[PDB]
């Protein structure tokens, strides 16, 4: 294929390198193409980007919905999508390229034309399960999308500045946040 | 001084032109430095701007003492460290120089080292409010050392993935942070 070869090599080099790291150049160097195949519908770079965004968020999304099975209470939907998302390799290996990438793109408005649509696959899984909570009356959250970011972002924040330790020392950590959040919402 | 002259200038570069795109020389020439001089004090850039870092650690450090003298209790000095830990880097001219350098060097395990010490300067903070929270029976934790690795780093990450929304609400989504963490102490 060329886009699904495009966008194989892009990826790879968004987590390697950071975002400004990566060049054009590279991508159609280790890939055999040219500046056409960039028009249609890979138009910018942040187009390529917040596309590559957008699977990698869904391929996750999607491994989250095969894998909340093993989660009967929303508490443990709680803890184990907090767990899931620091062992996936699907879109949280890109933090660091997005941080470059939210910053290298503040004046330009054209980002979140499309930015904040991916913003709510990031903390809809926990709109739901902080929702779906309260029906189960395993709490009682009234401002669910203000938790529901919050969560996100933390839950991020402790995948993202621990990506050195011991991968069983965050596990933990991780799982003593969840205990301290939930346990902080009653 | 003239290490402190090369420092000077040095940050000053980098704020204005980036951590990748400042080149050593500028450094040696405008500081009025020499290239011998420059690797006695510091060897590379990567430690130079190390050096930057830890400058500015205590900076942070101090000014945090001069301002803690805001917060009576250390439940009001946790939820006062978290939201200048917002607002502060909201408008940072470094922030820009450390994403660089921290997103192109966590590759590399060397500069890991000092690297981590210098967080933990960063989370001693709620090491301390925690371990005086204890002290005076805000809350009992037997774990400090862990909580505060957590409070830490999910306070990081409400603080740089939601460079979007109005400085308004950031603050009222992390004082809702801090409110949450706080209650699931008890
Ligand atoms: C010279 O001024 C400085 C210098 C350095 C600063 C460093 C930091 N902050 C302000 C600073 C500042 O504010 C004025 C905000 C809180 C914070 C949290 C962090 C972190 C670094 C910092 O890394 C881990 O989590």
């Amino acid at each position: 294929n060329l886009k699904d070869k495009i966008l194989g090599v892009a990826k790879e080099l968004f987590i390697k390198n950071g975002y400004n790291a990566t060049t054009t150049g590279e991508i159609v160097k280790l890939s055999e193409s040219s500046k056409g195949n960039l028009y249609y519908h890979f138009k910018t770079k942040e187009n390529l980007f917040l596309e590559i965004l957008n699977i990698e968020q869904s391929k996750w999304q999607e491994q989250w919905k095969k894998e909340q099975i093993k989660a009967k209470t929303n508490r443990e939907k709680f803890y184990l999508y907090n767990e899931l998302s620091l062992t996936t390799e699907y879109y949280y290996p890109l933090q660091n390229a997005i941080i470059e990438f939210y910053t290298e793109y503040y004046k330009t408005n054209s980002i979140n034309e499309k930015m904040n649509k991916l913003e709510n696959k990031y903390i809809d899984a926990y709109h739901v399960i902080f929702k779906e909570g309260n029906l189960n009356g395993e709490w009682s959250i009234n401002d669910v999308n203000a938790v529901s970011k919050i969560a996100a972002n933390a839950v991020n924040g402790i995948v993202t500045f621990t990506h050195e330790q011991n991968i069983n020392e965050r596990i933990k950590l991780m799982n003593k946040f969840s205990q301290i959040f939930l346990n902080g919402l009653s």
